[PDB]
DNA sequence: AGGTAGTCACAGCTGATTGCGCTGAGGATTAGACGTGCGATATCTATGCCA
């Protein structure tokens, strides 16, 4: 379990007073859901899953 | 006594006025989780088959 970890986005990071590393790999490339972003993956599922 | 400049009484030009339109700030407003229900599915052992 030490080795499992929580991640969250760089706007939730910055929301938690965070600024993510410059240069810094996804450690886990997963579903975005936004207004915008929410409405654009519901006109076409192809990209729902290439966000990441 | 004589005529055109100073003074007063009216005219054109233009700015302020009064209906009415438009932005900027300001205060209102179901998607992964978490489980189970159902269904396909590994799973353990009785016990008598005849060599």
């Amino acid at each position: 379990r030490d080795c499992v970890h929580t991640l969250h986005s760089r706007d939730t990071w910055l929301k938690k007073a965070r600024v993510v590393r410059l240069g810094e790999v996804p450690y886990k490339m997963v579903k975005g859901f936004s207004n915008r972003a929410r409405k654009a993956r519901l006109a076409e599922p192809q990209l729902r899953e290439e966000n990441d």
